[PDB]
């Protein structure tokens, strides 16, 4: 059971990719064709002969011609019976205490086919986003590998609907924040059913704007919608009851993009005070902490909590920071934990994009990020260890390999390269850490792969050293218990003996420093050189730009060489 199988996509975002990894580790094909024109659904379809379309990710109903003649299964992110388009965004909105995802056959009406498979799971009261990326892509991954053994024994009947409900698409109206008839945990509703988007429109100080990745305040009151304080280009708002954390906003312009807060409202913040708190320090009270710093058992753990991943020049030296003061406690090893979502995604693109120098702004990040991965690596007394209990890409991912081990969840997708980003030569010291894991040349065949591989092949191929755990938490557990039995075993402080005399001999250091300058020179090209494919491919990917035909890359049946 070999199969040919089609993505339909609006774009190739991560549960696509996830799938994608797991079908083709187990050796299916998969082509994708994106979202663009009914016309070229069913171009499609018709080039590629597909044993089996899947649509992970909808935006137009799938043309007729195509699910008659091709077995089509539609991904749903409610449970049996749920149907229309904004389904996770009612039951947050409602507070469902259970949801789930169904796996249902495309048909005429809306979402009206016979199911195949579906899973439930308990809601959390977290962010859209953070549902869709754990509890809803874990439960479709088991929904569509049980499709695909159903589809090859070739006898299943699938589940017609009884009861179903309709929820049309939700209106911004319902989302909209009123800071003096909303208490704390409505705002927290409103903004987390409607993050990453489409955000939830509020007024603040005198601005529409669309706002992001709330976070209660149980210390700082004041009157409602009055911005009580600064932390880390968040701002804290009043609520009805109290008030909330928004780190990031979009203004309601066509050109605007999404934001850290203090850059959106800019100077009609001049005046308000900046509350900061040392990651390292113990509050008894809800807050927004970018990032947290915990020891236990000899073991310090770093959180940072970077929205989408991004690392900004500003995240990176608030990290590095961290990461100094961590190398001066009295720890056996240093744990980067990254968030529950992703671990790093490299370089914040938003951030650049919206600076008045792109290419500056791009080096300024590039040494950054650099300079975080230089504190890592020449860490001599000390176990470094990367944890990635959510996604990682482009220097993200190199990041993680300057710590002496690297962990995942199961689950977890990597995009080790940068042909997302303009074929950006890349920094973060990979030509001293990619060679020493799999050797140079499997290392510029890992680079070259435009698509993505799991958590488990890059086990498989020696990336990274370990995959463990099915959840977030349970991959911090068992990541604190498999560190707290090496440093209290004897090859620990054997190892550390001999890292002590490598990593502060002149030789290395002299190695590393090389590496680096040589990498920056080759990312001084991509910044400034006379070819810009960097900042092409970085508009595209910061103002979401359409696409109008789907790359060969992604479409095998457009390939050049293609047949049967």
């Amino acid at each position: 059971s070999h199969m040919r199988i089609l993505f339909l996509s609006y774009r190739f975002n991560s549960l696509s990719a996830r799938l994608y990894c797991e079908l083709t580790e187990r050796e299916h094909e998969v082509s994708v064709e994106l979202d663009v024109h009914p016309d070229l659904t069913v171009e499609a379809a018709e080039l590629y002969k597909p044993d089996l379309i899947i649509a992970p990710f909808l935006k137009r109903k799938i043309p007729q011609e195509v699910w008659k003649k091709y077995k089509t299964l539609i991904i749903h992110p409610g449970p049996p019976g749920d149907r229309g388009p904004n389904a996770l965004d009612w039951a947050i909105m409602k507070g469902e205490r259970i949801w789930g995802v169904t796996l249902l056959e495309a048909s005429e009406e809306y979402d009206a086919g016979d199911v195949w498979a579906y899973r439930t799971f308990p809601m959390r009261f977290a962010r859209k986003a953070s549902i869709y990326a754990n509890e809803v892509t874990e439960g479709v991954v088991e929904c569509v590998l049980e499709a695909l053994e159903n589809f090859e024994r070739g006898d299943f009947k699938p589940t017609p609907q009884k009861e179903h409900w309709w929820n049309p698409k939700m209106e911004q109206e319902l989302r909209r924040v009123d800071w003096e008839q909303d208490d704390t945990k409505t705002v927290l509703r409103k903004v987390y059913a409607s993050d990453a988007a489409p955000g939830a429109s509020s007024k603040v100080l005198g601005k529409e704007v669309l706002l992001f990745n709330a976070y209660p305040e149980e210390e700082l009151k004041g009157k409602p919608g009055e911005v009580l304080a600064l932390r880390d280009e968040a701002v804290c708002i009043g609520t009805r009851d109290g008030a909330v954390w928004i780190t990031h906003m979009r203004e309601r312009k066509k050109e605007s993009i999404k934001l850290p807060s203090a850059r959106v409202l800019g100077e009609f913040l001049k005046g308000v005070k900046e509350d900061p708190i040392k990651p390292w320090e113990k509050v008894d009270f809800k807050t927004y902490r970018e990032i947290l710093y915990e020891e236990e058992d000899g073991i310090g753990f770093i959180h940072f909590n970077f929205y989408a991943g991004a690392m900004s020049t500003e995240q990176c030296y608030r990290l590095l920071e961290t990461i100094k003061y961590a190398k001066k406690r009295p720890v056996k090893a240093i744990v980067l934990l990254g968030s529950e979502d992703f671990f790093s995604n490299g370089m914040n693109l938003n951030t650049i994009e919206n600076a008045e120098s792109p290419a500056d702004e791009s080096w300024r990040n590039i040494n950054a990020i650099d300079d975080v991965c230089e504190e890592i690596l020449k860490t001599p007394d000390k176990l470094t260890v990367a944890g990635m209990q959510g996604n990682a890409g482009a220097g993200g991912v190199f990041l993680a390999l300057t710590c002496d081990l690297v962990f995942a969840r199961e689950g977890v997708v990597l995009n080790p390269h940068y042909k997302n980003i303009g074929n950006l030569y890349g920094s973060e010291f990979w030509t001293y850490t990619l060679p020493k894991r799999v050797g140079w040349e499997k290392g510029k065949e890992v680079m070259e792969n435009r698509m993505p591989i799991s958590s488990k092949k890059a086990f498989e191929i020696g990336l990274i050293d370990g995959v463990f755990g099915k959840t977030p938490k349970e991959f911090r557990q068992r990541l604190k218990e498999r560190i707290k039995n090496f440093i209290n075993s004897k090859d620990f402080y054997e190892f550390i003996e001999k890292k002590k005399k490598e990593r502060t001999s002149g030789e290395w250091l002299e190695e590393i420093q090389k590496c680096r300058e040589h990498e920056l020179e080759k990312m001084k090209l991509n910044f400034y050189g006379f070819d810009t494919s960097y900042h092409i491919a970085r508009y595209y990917f910061v103002r979401a730009k359409p696409h109008f035909r789907t790359p060969p890359y992604l479409a095998i049946h457009r390939r050049l060489k293609f047949s049967l």
